[PDB]
């Protein structure tokens, strides 16, 4: 239930527009994760079919403990906070990238999405 449309509130944009320094300052807000500023987080653009799929056989294998990664790739933008301060205003970097991606699934649905795979 929640914990699905909570991981598509923070990591899910079908049709992103730009995906510049702009674009993560403006998305980080508009899905309220500015308080205090997350320090990384990544979107996954497309269809949310293909995203749910890495649930099962059809997109994804096991994955370390307890997780699955995608057999497919998926575009992605990686919003990461720069400057001194926890709090807002939060200023972003944003890199876009094209890849598979790691998740852990509950019930056929991805919960989770993890970011380590984004970081430097």
């Amino acid at each position: 239930n929640s914990r699905y449309t909570h991981f598509l509130t923070q990591h899910y944009d079908a049709k992103p527009q730009g995906r510049d320094d702009r674009y993560c300052e403006s998305i980080m807000r508009r899905r309220g994760l500015t308080s205090p500023c997350k320090d990384i987080n990544t979107f996954i653009h497309g269809n949310k079919r293909s995203i749910k799929a890495i649930c099962e056989n059809k997109n994804g294998n096991p994955h370390r403990e307890n997780l699955r990664i995608s057999k497919s790739s998926f575009q992605v933008t990686t919003c990461k906070l720069h400057g001194g301060s926890p709090w807002p205003p939060c200023q972003y970097r944003a890199t876009a990238g094209f890849r598979n991606v790691v998740v852990a699934c509950e019930n056929g649905l991805p919960i989770h999405l993890d970011q380590s795979i984004f970081r430097r």
